[PDB]
């Protein structure tokens, strides 16, 4: 049943690994919380490559919403709308190719919402041609597009994160305008997923579209003949969470004909998960719908097997680390960090990475050409660079208390020769993922 | 003979009208893009767009992974030393990933892998380890869509000296170079991966007096004959002190080409005319055999043809270019000093507007205004109002409209509907807050809008 869930990860840690392993969500959305720390990102991809098949997605639309530094920044849908739609296709093929190479297999784009920066324009036809090119391009590049937000989010000024918005359009107006690019895309039979809008359409129905059996079954499934994968926008968003209970959102969305529940926080997965299981057991959710949902998800999952996973990098970092035997009991103490003064950016990043793994009492930035001034603490991490320049530098390093000092030889691994009888870790790299992996090793296999 | 540009590979630390002039005048076959361009994405994209329109080029970077990383698009790698500690397959996978990304951006060569022995950028001391990881690297880059360029022949590892500072020396005998430093090079040459070879600006006294780059013994007797490499051979950058403080330009050119070299690498496109003219002189006074220049041109053309690619990230530049709209502008106002009114901070885009404007206009001041308030009144010889949400209320819109209509240009960079609220005003619409779009709006302003 984890298959009816798509979880956003704003961090990656033992809690995230636990949730994923216990509930087996089928979908993974990676937030800037992870992407902005490249070591976390890479290690997350490696983890996912080892724990089954996932749909792996981002919100990298281009233009206004950009979260992947790996994709060149793009003017956005509004500028694209002004231009020959082939260009939109080329942009999405480029973007998709890059994403796919990293390990992504889905993107939550294009936006088909009409303009009344993230929109292709006012003209429904323009939005149709650019949205089709975008879905095709993304797909050609190696990523499944997800069009959003059905039936059209464009005619409200209000934001679904803040309140439940309202679009007053008649159904005939939605059909003629807001729904037209969605319709052209389904009629052209380009492979896509669909995301729903947390928006109320009062001239049509009471429920937000995410929760509306009329909007999802009668309009999307039957009138629009879309039989593919349907996702909620993130359920925790206030448009839903402040007007319906978790149980109500689960029931309505699934009864409405929805397939995957999008959570913006993986930690919320247990509540929602259990909620789903409960609603199935007391019969408030038709089992046939959950089964049809699971089948659709299994189709996409089988269809998405990527040959590419940038987590290979994490792997290299992991396997290039060497350690002497480490005393387990010292690892719970507070650490003083001795870090080469500012390859320099790598050094600047060491404290942040260390803080994930150990309590830190302070950070001392030493001059590599002098070596560390004398210091003491419960546990000392000396991040050794250029230890052998002369005897005075080397003895600056060797004077530290052998009993509670760990030498991380992060540049020239030959400096390791100069530390007999000492606790020594060799990383063969100054890069954050290598430091990260060296902490893992220290707490893990080295003790 | 209009093809002598094929014998040049030029580094670009900037992209500008001089760069287009040199490229169009000399037609160098090779383009190496430096951080001066790569760190300014609007520049990088506009350069790629320029390259797509001006013929076939070999386009390369120094993105090795590890210590030398210049492409933010490629995820960071621990580097060759860490890689050498691990199953070489992981090296092939990284280079395939990296190559796939590079090829998508529009690159078709990478100046990697380093096959120099360790005595961070090396796979290690053990020649066999270096050989297997180097082969994996070449195969990976190649699978990914980029032609590798192995370096630095015949091996740079056994010197403590740096070619940017002086001419280093490796004392190894040829029997030792053959057994060790050359083993990973030999491994690549015995495969069927297409590769280029870059020479080392290093002297091997037990073997020859000349830096390998300028050594007929090392490039013809060893590389062309003993090793049977018939592919593309490049110098390391000729301007480097190891060469330039010991040889004349004319000597560097003569020796390298007479040595069996094919492409001369310049680390500065602005050096292309001197070297270029030098080449021509040496060809006309017969100091360079025509047959060699011709074989060289043949080799470069074969490589060029091998690159038939569908990907160029310059399309982004193109989109940015075509989405710009402007009212007619008075050419005569454009040489004045500009006062910039920039939203206070998408936020990072606003921050970048001054840098971009400075390439195109003299800038007298930069004022950051509040979008919910609009600009305080100001005056200057030319005012650029970078308009965001002018329609919030009347007080904002009138903050914007108070500016002197005669010498204010309105850049409507978010909501293009604001354009309605500036009748009779000089107005430019970008449809984007992005640097490349702003860059293109300045170009259009100075170009087609006048």
């Amino acid at each position: 049943l984890g298959k009816l869930f798509f979880c956003g990860f704003d961090d990656f840690n033992e809690e995230a690994r636990e949730v994923i392993q216990k509930y087996r969500p089928a979908g993974v959305l990676i937030y800037p919380g992870v992407l902005s720390k490249e070591y976390l990102f890479l290690d997350f991809m490696n983890f996912l490559s080892r724990n089954g098949r996932f749909i792996v997605s981002s919100d990298h639309e281009g233009g206004q919403l950009e979260v992947l530094k790996y994709v060149p920044s793009f003017p956005g849908n509004l500028a694209a709308g002004k231009v020959d739609p082939v260009f939109t296709g080329r942009y999405c093929e480029m973007a998709g190719r890059i994403m796919n190479t990293l390990g992504f297999n889905m993107v939550f784009a294009p936006v088909l919402d009409l303009l009344s920066l993230r929109s292709f324009g006012s003209d429904p036809e323009v939005v149709a041609s650019h949205g089709m090119e975008a879905c095709m391009g993304y797909f050609k590049g190696g990523v499944i597009p997800c069009i959003k937000h059905f039936p059209g989010h464009g005619k409200t000024a209000d934001d679904s994160h803040y309140l439940l918005p309202t679009v007053n359009a008649s159904f005939e107006e939605l059909w003629r305008e807001d729904l037209l690019p969605f319709r052209r895309i389904f009629q052209s039979r380009v492979k896509t997923a669909v995301m729903t809008a947390h928006v109320k359409y009062p001239a049509v129905d009471d429920l937000p579209a995410t929760l509306s059996k009329k909007l999802i079954t009668e309009v999307l499934r039957e009138k629009l003949n879309f039989k593919g994968l349907v996702l909620s926008d993130a359920m925790e968003m206030k448009a839903i969470s402040e007007n319906f209970s978790v149980e109500e959102a689960v029931r309505f969305f699934i009864e409405a004909g929805g397939n995957m529940i999008l959570l913006d926080n993986f930690r919320d997965l247990p509540v929602y998960y259990e909620s789903l299981k409960k609603l199935i057991e007391d019969g408030s959710i038709e089992r046939g719908k959950v089964e049809r949902s699971i089948k659709i998800v299994d189709e996409y999952l089988s269809a998405l097997e990527n040959r590419f996973n940038s987590g290979l990098i994490a792997e290299v970092a992991e396997r290039a680390i060497e350690c002497t035997r480490m005393r387990k009991e010292l690892l719970g103490r507070e650490v003083v960090l001795l870090v080469p003064s500012n390859t320099g950016d790598d050094y600047d990043l060491i404290p942040e990475v260390a803080k994930r793994f150990f309590k830190v009492r302070d950070v001392i930035r030493y001059d590599i050409e002098a070596g560390p001034d004398d210091v003491d603490g419960e546990l000392i991490f000396d991040f050794v660079v250029n230890a052998s320049k002369n005897e005075q530098v080397l003895q600056a390093h060797l004077s530290l208390p052998s009993d509670r000092t760990i030498y991380f030889i992060i540049r020239n691994p030959f400096d390791a020769k100069f530390f007999p009888g000492r606790s020594v870790v060799i990383t063969h790299s100054t890069k954050p993922i290598s430091v990260y992996k060296s902490f893992q090793h220290l707490l893990g296999r080295c003790s």
